[PDB]
């Protein structure tokens, strides 16, 4: 546990708290460095000299995820050769791993990082090449296989439907629609669990959704991405004699006006959105 013998460093990726298969992985990637551990002295137990870590021939890498990705397939990883670095003697060369932070919305990137003890040795035939690689959690003396662990939020949106007045007829259906507008991180036809009621339904990424709400109903769907862009409309808003108006609510923030039909982009306070159709 880790300890590798041969010259290659495996970083895995992992999210830790994505369980839920309803829930959407964002499409992103993320970045990987080994950099020296500048500050790298002295000699092993065996009397094996410890210098800092020799970085040309190492290049940053990747791990990819998409929106196919699901809790199953969350753990991924990629792999540093350290065979291509050109070791002019024996020792232990030692180097930091760490994330770089991107920039998604809602994406939590790991901070911690790793030192990394590459055991050079004699090569047959001539020079140098890595023997055994070692990796700690920086800070710790535990031999650990390098895991960065990342976590992503969501977030949710409420839509109901109140109506008032002395003539509101309290039983009509108004009609409504619901779009998810696709991202970066979010593409199309990918699914989004909405309930209404006891019942489940899939809304799609890109697919404006139709449905119904009479008085004191609503949708929920509590599972909505960070970072992508949703429009609620309700198709007869001020007609038949109703004064329609819609707000919008954030977390245990205060009420504001929400206009029907215009983009609205999620972020991590919960979303609530009251149409209320008053006829006097
Ligand atoms: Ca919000």
């Amino acid at each position: 546990a880790g300890v590798s013998e041969n010259a290659k460093l495996i970083v895995k990726k992992t999210f830790d708290s994505y369980t839920d298969n309803e829930v959407l992985m964002p499409k992103a990637d993320y970045t990987f460095k080994v950099e020296a551990d500048s500050t790298a002295s002295g000699k092993t137990k065996d009397g094996l000299e410890i210098k800092p870590g020799i970085v040309n021939g190492l290049t940053e890498q990747i791990i990819s995820y998409t929106n196919t990705d699901k809790p199953d397939s969350k753990v991924k990883s990629t792999e540093f050769d350290f065979s291509k670095v050109v070791f002019p003697g024996i020792g232990v060369y030692r180097y930091i791993v760490s994330e770089k932070q991107g920039d998604v919305e809602g994406i939590t990137y790991d901070t911690k990082k790793w030192t990394v003890d590459v055991y050079v040795g004699n090569k047959e035939g001539g020079g140098f090449e890595p023997k055994f690689i070692v990796s700690k959690e920086q800070g710790t003396d535990v031999k650990k296989p390098v895991n960065f662990n990342n976590s992503f939020a969501t977030t949710s949106l409420k839509v109901k439907k109140n109506v008032s007045g002395n003539t509101g007829e309290l039983q009509k259906e108004f009609d409504f629609t619901l779009t998810l507008n696709e991202s970066t991180n979010f593409k199309k036809d990918q699914i989004v669990s909405l309930q209404k009621g006891n019942e489940k339904f899939e809304v799609k990424i890109g697919t404006p959704y139709k449905f119904k709400l009479k008085n004191g109903e609503s949708i929920q769907l509590d599972k909505l991405p960070v970072g992508i862009t949703y429009k609620v409309n309700e198709m007869e808003a001020n007609k038949d004699g109703y004064k329609t108006t819609a707000s919008l609510k954030e977390g245990d923030g205060q009420s504001k006006m929400y206009q029907l039909d215009m983009e609205q982009k999620t972020d991590e306070s919960a979303d609530e959105i009251v149409v209320t159709n008053k006829r006097d």
